[PDB]
């Protein structure tokens, strides 16, 4: 079966629509998500047109094998989608109405710059390659773009699922290729990050600053070193659930900054002890007393600067 | 093939049933479970009618390809079910009795609010989409809904497997959809959490409170810090076997609360030492003596408050 | 093709056999194992009978598609087996001899009560569903049940592979089902657990008891706490390679008991120090001296009691 | 269908091209990467030639089954490529223009010698085996070799995707094989390694060197031992994300060198204490004072030597 | 299609050959490896013989479906191989020359006794089952057994790939089976284990022995305990990348031995302190002085004994 011939020299408009049934497995490291949805396609094939009076039927149903069907592919998929044709309906004028249900692992990159307070725009790119006979062009039927209310992405809030109505038409290997951009806007559920990593990470840091109320070098060493080991554990746990970014992230910045605070506390603890042994604890006292205000004030201001730069 | 034609204007009732053979792999992080079960379907196709006098047989057998079979799909599956048609039997009136055995990764969300003392209601949604010729409607044959006695879901107790007999009939992309809700009620076996996670977590917390019977700042720092690190390990181990919830969980609350208890013990240990050095151990003694009763009493009451809020 | 018709009203006996080629991947958490084996089936279809003098041939070979073959399934498999028909041979009387080679992920539960000194009975359940024409019943041909000598299950000793000759015949969805139980008896190779997990766990416990020969509260705190953190690592390592059991296991008991020993040592270390500070080291000495005998004696007796209860 | 016959006994030149759609999953340990791309093939089959004036058509489209298609196979793939024929076009002369879209897990080794400041050359090898009728030879059509702008490999910069135009023709099992080398040049984005692994690893090393300003053996033991445990965690974290190389890597060197610095600091801390106890702290002072300059200077020079050897 | 009939009563000799293309993923815990290779088969079928004069052709090419092809299987594979027939050529005398390219997960056990200085012999077993018509026997065509030069097994050196020319002919389920043994000899690249696991493990042990030059019980406890924890981390990192063996391994022995050295050092540290407190440091001094020579000497001799027993 060949593509429907043009009346004049017009391209064949294939109207598309994606209706999300299930959205799942959003992998941050892999920058992938899984989607189970309906794909609807509609085009006019005049060869399939009929008289409802003569045929007695208002709609004719066909098996895929029986008629010409446009080769639609997804651009950003790991492997080609698992599809099951649900229905093919031909109206009397020849307007084919194709519907299939598919599942695909979509590969769409994420911007971790504001993590875990980030929002994302996931993309699903539909594509058709023109044939020799005639050029195929994609269109969006907004009445057939959606998601069911129950669609739930674990750990994310689904804001919108819309399509960019104007396709990106371009040459690829001397043939036209009509590309459509379906956008799924999601925003991260940061609630858990607060009681789970943020607050515990801050408490173990504040526990380290109790060394500013102690003269016991042995206890201070223990305090600042032990908490630094706890911070290493947090920093490992955080970074292992994120991909290696060529840009600095908000969480990355915070984690790095905290390492400097530990390093500078070790230096303070060291200086204080050196002076006490040198029989000059008056200098050590003034240094320690300053640190009690300095460390929190600088930490607080540095965070204000950081949050400001990132948001 | 086309769907069986209506005698009058009635929809085609497809009677369904699911009989669970093996229900396994319930993944808490993924909020998915695997199921291997029988799917039974029964509908009338008068076209298939026969005389057993002429045909010789009292029941006719068919290959799926040979007759019209309703396109039944699962709503909440990762990928389309792996099915194997077990049997297709047509009685003289044209009543079809279809049976297949399938396997599926069902994606049904869990409520972790009372974890590990939570119960769940897993869902398996059956759906049929109406055709142009006639409307298809799902029904439940309760004689064909069940589970074998041996069905075991590791670390869960299977309470019931029932179906919500009245289907959810609704429009979707200008066609009728008949949706059935199969409910598998399970409850978590929390036994292991007690000797494994709970009691060890409580002993290492009580071990830290022995610092209320010591004056050695160096030993107290060691005690409270070391046990804090043990609790960091605990919390990570617990937290990595749960998904990131936008709501606070019972275990999450307990774990968070325990972090405050360590932070407040570090403060007590710090205050006690400061006073000892300040040559006023009478204040330090009274503060420490209070802490011995305070810490357990407050911990016990806080837990009573927490358990109350969550159950 | 319909099933072979009965001479009288007898059921069709399908003789079965499983000959294990490879046994691998016994996952303890998942309570699954992978199997690669031959499945042999034999039944009499008189329609296929021939004269060996007239046909010249002793045996006729058929393609599966050509003749009626009973739909045999495995009950306890994750997904349906990957089979390849090796041979179909028909004798003059009409005795069909079918042979296929298959692979499957069997889901058979384990009893962790005596782990790592446990033995298991893995099950492979064969099942046939009766048809409307006639009832199919399974049988065991013991001459076709076995395993090759080289079958090796890593970290397990294969004792026997036998079949329970009497099938479990029962009604399921108003049709007869004939179920056969194939039992693979294995016993765990516990050797490695001794130099790997057991002895190191016991040494780090005995290391903590050296605090009974020390008066240094700071050194005892260090000793008992450090060894406790090592035990936490041991316990996590052990329990992450086991599923969550609703029953107490031998290893689980030992691990929990050891936790108590650390808690009670912390108490001893605390009491000894309190008394030393209270200027009464005579009581502290007698308490410590007792602990030196008490701790090992109690540990040894508690283990005798435990081993007795579990074996 | 047999291969096209030669006019004069020349080999059949199959012109090839690979246009990368998506690059993903570069696994360093596995030395594998995944690709989704277009594969274009073009050859002359005179049997397929037609008249364009008489036939009215300038191009004829065929189903793969209809014509002879050269068996093109990737050398370095885990399993054979998933492919979907996009189009087959025949020009009047009989020039076939085949296009398929495929996915493959390519196995191309990496050189970890300069990690994480390394660049790589990934390979995709195309191969054709000659037939008895005639020899098939591969060629590169540079106008059909490329990648889309959006191709992104997470944590890697894509430099170029080119082909080595001259095929490696050789005998294999008494038949000619024509092999083509497609090269994808990538370079690691090392940015993240600096705030994440490098700077933290250097700070915990510098923290250990504060023991050169302390006389407290107990505090020095704590300092050097604790920071050493931190380095063990770092080194384990780094080494588990790399394969076992028979050559020394840049990071491997750095990590190993750092272990010696900790061993030599333990020795210094030990010597200093021995002398202090031996009532000769003048020697201990001079040894410690030297170490303060020695340790950083030697560390800095050793790194200059190392970086020089590796780059 | 039936098997070729015998001229006399001779068995049908199927000549085989395996030429390795890519050898990857050798999993130590699983005792498996992946292989991608050519499988060549050749047998005489006189029914296929032809006159090269009357046919004009010197070789006839067939589709698998067209002719009889022996059912060749691999014994030790997880699931049946993924094959693609490359070519089927019939010479005038009727000699079929079949060639396919396949991929398989071969399950061949490893001997970890000398790990990481071990060598292995991986096996690939080819098998054919005899039919009632005639008994099929495998043979090795040494000209068709090999590997390409580029075959690389990450972290292993490929020594040889040979076949044991004499097949193991035996009865299995009342039919003969002809089994061939293909042996791939590999040896582990132990280089990395030295800077990575061995030297760091030895240095953290030597760091513990500095407690023989200290009188500070608190510092010795810290030293011997901290290092013991580092050895636990090592011992896990090692053992988790190895399967549970019923035999003692070289690395297992070394690791176990080192645990005794830590236990005995804790005992020494304990005894030394007890005596110091007992106001008899002359005994403590002589015990400590002995330990300084004893510990390394015994460690060195124990290793010589161990290496001797294992190599
Ligand atoms: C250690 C540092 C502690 C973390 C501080 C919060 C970071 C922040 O300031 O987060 C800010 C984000 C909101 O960002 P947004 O509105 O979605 O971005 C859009 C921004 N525009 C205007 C640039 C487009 O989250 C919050 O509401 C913060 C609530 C969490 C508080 C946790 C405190 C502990
Ligand atoms: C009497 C002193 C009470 C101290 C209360 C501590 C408040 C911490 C609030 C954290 C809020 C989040 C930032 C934490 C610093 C640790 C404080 C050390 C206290 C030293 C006691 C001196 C005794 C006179
Ligand atoms: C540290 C915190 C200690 C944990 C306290 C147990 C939590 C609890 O009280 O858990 C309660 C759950 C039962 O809940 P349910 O009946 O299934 O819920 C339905 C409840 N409604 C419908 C009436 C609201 O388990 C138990 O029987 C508790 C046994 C575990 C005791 C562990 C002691 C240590
Ligand atoms: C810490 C405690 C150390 C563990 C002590 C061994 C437990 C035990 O007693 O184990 C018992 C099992 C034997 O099991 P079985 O004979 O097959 O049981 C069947 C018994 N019936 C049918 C009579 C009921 O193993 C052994 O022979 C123990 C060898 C390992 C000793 C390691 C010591 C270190
Ligand atoms: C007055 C002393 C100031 C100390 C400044 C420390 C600079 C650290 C530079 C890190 C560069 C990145 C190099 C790590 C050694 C830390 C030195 C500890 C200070 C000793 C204090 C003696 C008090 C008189
Ligand atoms: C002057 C002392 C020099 C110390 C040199 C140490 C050699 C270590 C060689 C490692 C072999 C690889 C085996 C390591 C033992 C630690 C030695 C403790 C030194 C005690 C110093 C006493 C001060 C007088
Ligand atoms: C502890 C050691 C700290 C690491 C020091 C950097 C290693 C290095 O010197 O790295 C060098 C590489 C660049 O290598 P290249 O130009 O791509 O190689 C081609 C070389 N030719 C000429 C041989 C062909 O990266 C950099 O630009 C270094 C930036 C990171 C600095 C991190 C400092 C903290
Ligand atoms: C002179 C005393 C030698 C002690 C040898 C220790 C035997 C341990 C055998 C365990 C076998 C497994 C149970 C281990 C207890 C630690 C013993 C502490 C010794 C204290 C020394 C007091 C000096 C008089
Ligand atoms: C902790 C103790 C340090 C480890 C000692 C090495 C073990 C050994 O001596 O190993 C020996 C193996 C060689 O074994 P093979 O030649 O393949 O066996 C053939 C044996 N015959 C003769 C019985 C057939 O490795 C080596 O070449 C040693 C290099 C590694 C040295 C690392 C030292 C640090
Ligand atoms: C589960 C949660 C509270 C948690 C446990 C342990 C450690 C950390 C980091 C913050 C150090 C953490 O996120
Ligand atoms: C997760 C479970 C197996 C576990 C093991 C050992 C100790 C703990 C405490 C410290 C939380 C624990 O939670
Ligand atoms: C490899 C082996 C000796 C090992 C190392 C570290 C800890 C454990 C036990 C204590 C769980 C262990 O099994
Ligand atoms: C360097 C090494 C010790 C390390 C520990 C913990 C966390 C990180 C990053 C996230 C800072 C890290 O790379
Ligand atoms: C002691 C040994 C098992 C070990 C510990 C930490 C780091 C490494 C390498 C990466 C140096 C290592 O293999
Ligand atoms: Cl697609
Ligand atoms: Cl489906
Ligand atoms: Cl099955
Ligand atoms: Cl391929
Ligand atoms: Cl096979
Ligand atoms: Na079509
Ligand atoms: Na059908
Ligand atoms: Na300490
Ligand atoms: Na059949
Ligand atoms: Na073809
Ligand atoms: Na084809
Ligand atoms: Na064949």
């Amino acid at each position: 079966v060949s593509p429907p011939p043009p009346i004049a020299d017009e391209p064949l408009t294939v109207n598309t629509g994606i209706y999300l049934i299930e959205c799942y497995s959003l992998d941050d490291k892999a920058e992938t998500f899984k989607v189970n949805a309906f794909l609807s396609l509609s085009w006019k094939d005049r060869r399939l047109a009929f008289d409802p009076v003569r045929s007695g039927v208002r709609v004719k149903t066909y098996e895929p094998e029986a008629i010409w069907i446009p080769e639609i592919r997804f651009v950003n998929v790991e492997n080609a989608r698992d599809a099951d044709v649900v229905d093919i309906s031909v109206s009397p004028d020849g307007t084919v109405q194709y519907l299939e249900r598919f599942s695909a692992r979509v590969l769409s990159p994420l911007d971790f710059r504001r993590y875990p307070f980030d929002s994302q725009t996931l993309h699903i790119y539909l594509i058709v390659r023109s044939v020799d006979t005639r050029n195929i062009v994609l269109a969006v039927d907004l009445e057939k773009v959606g998601k069911n209310d129950d669609v739930f992405l674990t750990g994310w809030d689904i804001e919108s699922f819309t399509a960019v109505v104007k396709p990106a038409n371009f040459a690829l290997e001397d043939r036209l290729e009509s590309k459509l951009d379906y956008q799924l806007r999601i925003s991260r559920q940061y609630f858990s990050y607060i009681p789970n990593i943020i607050l515990p990470m801050l408490f173990i840091l504040f526990i380290s600053w109790t060394a500013f109320w102690s003269t016991s070098y042995e206890a201070n060493v223990t305090l600042v070193v032990s908490t630094l080991i706890a911070h290493i554990a947090a920093a490992i746990l955080v970074e292992t659930n994120l991909p290696k970014t060529p840009y600095m992230t908000y969480t990355g910045a915070i984690i790095f900054m905290i390492y400097l605070f530990y390093f500078v506390a070790v230096i303070e603890v060291t200086v204080q002890h050196y002076l006490k042994v040198e029989s000059q604890p008056a200098r050590a006292a003034s240094i320690t007393r300053a640190s009690r205000i300095a460390f929190p004030v600088v930490f607080l201001l540095a965070n204000i600067i950081l949050a400001f730069l990132f948001f």
